């Protein structure tokens, strides 16, 4: 995997998919001059550093060649930078999970957990953190495929940074480990946290996580020992991961690794772990 720098003349918008913060991502079509091969992509124009400090960032970028994070394939530099990406067919993972609840059995339900895991143990191993995983940055290749994403929270660490300390921006705190929120304090175990958060996302079918309740006062409300509840479809085996993501002890958590092992076993006999009528 190698980046590749596009001229605005090889490629074209399409439509909007989305907007935020951090800029707007629009499906669209790349053809490399005179390869005459027509790439579905995403295009995320984000909203100035050197243009060589730019290219820098998307190299390393472009390095991430995992079957479950979304690559960036090239990048144009204008006015605007414009990130060529991987187009995933099936937008975020949330909304998925949110429109087709009642055709959802446990094989998808788990699968998607291991593919995350091994997406995270891949960011993990390039000693990337990503600070930012919730189901609405899970997007979706296939039904039976999905891929990590990032929008510029993720940090990488130094050969000898064991964490990275945060400033000023501003956090998704229902997301967040207790250290992080408390701290400013990032790390692969948090990542392992927000990765728990983002799995009750998902056996939830889409819920929001301490639904109704002030950002503000979700510190206190860990620091009492409450949690996310137990999702109707999870057998307690699959509740009792998601527990361990949230404990207080960052070296108590599993590591992705792990994670990886556990949901793989649970994948093997979907029905023994979540409870879905009609499945199947
Ligand atoms: C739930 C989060 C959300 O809606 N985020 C938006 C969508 N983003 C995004 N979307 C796609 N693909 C996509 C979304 N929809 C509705 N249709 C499609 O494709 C037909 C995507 N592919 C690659 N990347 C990086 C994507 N990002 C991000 C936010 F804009």
């Amino acid at each position: 995997a190698l980046l590749r720098i596009l001229k605005e003349t090889e490629f074209k918008k399409i439509k909007v998919l989305g907007s935020g913060a951090f800029g707007t991502v629009y499906k669209g079509l790349w053809i490399p001059e005179g390869e005459k091969v027509k790439i579905p992509v995403a295009i995320k124009e984000l909203r100035p550093k050197a243009n060589k400090e730019i290219l820098d960032e998307a190299y390393v970028m472009a390095s991430v060649d995992n079957p479950h994070v979304c690559r960036l394939l090239g990048i144009c530099l204008t006015s605007t930078v414009q990130l060529i990406m991987q187009l995933m067919p099936f937008g975020c993972l949330l909304d998925y999970v949110r429109e087709h609840k009642d055709n959802i059995g446990s094989q998808y339900l788990l699968n998607w957990c291991v593919q995350i895991a091994k997406g995270m143990n891949y960011l993990e191993d390039r000693r990337l953190v990503h600070r930012d995983l919730a189901a609405r940055n899970v997007l979706v290749k296939t039904p039976q495929h999905v891929k990590i994403t990032d929008f510029g929270r993720a940090k990488l660490l130094g050969a000898e940074e064991k964490e990275y300390h945060a400033e000023g921006g501003k956090v998704p705190i229902k997301w967040m480990a207790l250290e992080s929120i408390l701290h400013r304090i990032y790390t692969h175990q948090s990542d392992v946290w927000s990765y728990g958060v983002t799995v009750w996302e998902l056996m939830t079918f889409g819920s929001k996580p301490y639904d109704g309740i002030p950002a503000s006062e979700i510190s206190s409300i860990l620091e009492k020992g409450e949690r996310l509840p137990q999702p109707p479809i999870c057998t307690i085996d699959v509740y009792m991961i998601m527990r361990k993501c949230w404990m207080i002890d960052a070296d108590s958590r599993p590591k992705f690794r792990e994670l990886i092992i556990e949901f793989s076993k649970m994948a093997r006999d979907p029905q023994r772990y979540l409870v879905i009528q009609g499945d199947e």
